[PDB]
């Protein structure tokens, strides 16, 4: 039994609402809070860029930090760092950018790191601007994952649209 609220059930392990991220993982206060990043930690806007404002750009400064010494992340390659005033660790995890020509297939892989935590809240990797179709990311998601993921989506058009075509 976890706090999770008011989510549908989509498979034995995949659950979905029409929520705010950020307000779930304020209101939860999860051990895992996804983020939508990209190679560089920059975490300008999309999910990333209202998580770290939610942080009060501490998640930007720690950020910069593991950047300076590790260098850039990998598509389809992910970080643990602090979840701040928002969860206990963030999962820092770099779907493919379709804005900037990457490969969509990286998309699994992407979804691969959540399989290292039993419990997730999470984005839809690659939706919003990276510029995926969103039904296939929840597609990619519901076959790779694994572990417990409460997938919150912000758009309710668009949410009632993934819960009405999924398979
Ligand atoms: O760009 C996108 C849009 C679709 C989906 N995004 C989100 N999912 C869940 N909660 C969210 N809260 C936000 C707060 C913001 F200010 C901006 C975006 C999001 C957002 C995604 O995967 N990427």
């Amino acid at each position: 039994v976890n706090s999770f609220s008011g989510y549908l059930k989509l498979t034995d392990n995949v659950y979905i609402k029409n929520a705010d991220i950020v307000e779930e993982a304020k209101k939860v206060k999860p051990t895992v809070v996804v983020n939508a990043a990209n190679v560089y930690l920059k975490h300008g806007g999309g999910v990333a860029g209202a998580l770290n404002k939610a942080t009060n750009n501490a998640m930007q400064v720690e950020s910069d930090d593991y950047i300076a010494t590790n260098g850039p992340l990998k598509v389809g390659g992910s970080c643990v760092l602090s979840g701040h005033n928002l969860a206990k660790h963030c999962l820092h995890v770099v779907g493919p950018n379709v804005n900037k020509g990457e490969d969509i297939q990286l998309l699994k892989s992407a979804y691969e790191n959540f399989n290292q935590h039993e419990v997730l809240l999470a984005p839809l990797l690659s939706a919003g601007i990276f510029g995926a179709d969103p039904i296939h990311s929840l597609r990619v998601c519901v076959d790779t994952v694994r572990t417990n993921v409460y997938l919150a989506v912000f758009d309710k058009n668009l949410y009632d649209k993934l819960v009405s075509s999924f398979l």
